[PDB]
RNA sequence: UGGAGU
């Protein structure tokens, strides 16, 4: 079981972004980790999509604004070792094509 | 470096 093709409402709702992964975390930690705030209509990682090399963040997406500007402004800046987290609003889409030519 | 999904 895969996400395959999640079909979000990006046109209509907050689309908060996460990112800033430690060298330690994953998409599946920055889940149950911003899902306490509320909900979450993504949580992926760009990976190379064959590389896999970068990974040092994983853009989650939220839908409820109340939960994400929480979440932003009650984890954002948390740091403790240079790099813990980095949260803020969307301001650019999925991509229509980076992997092929 | 703010997303490369079947």
């Amino acid at each position: 079981m895969s996400y395959g093709r999640p079909p979000p409402d990006v046109e209509g709702m907050t689309s908060l972004k996460v990112d800033n992964l430690t060298y330690r975390t994953s998409p599946d930690t920055l889940r149950r980790v911003f899902e306490k705030y509320g909900r979450v209509g993504d949580v992926y990682i760009p990976r190379d999509r064959y590389t896999k090399e970068s990974r040092g963040f994983a853009f989650v997406r939220f839908h409820d604004k109340r939960d994400a500007e929480d979440a932003m402004d009650a984890m954002d800046g948390a740091v403790l070792d240079g790099r813990e987290l980095r949260v803020q609003m969307a301001r650019y889409g999925r991509p229509p094509d980076s992997h092929h030519s």
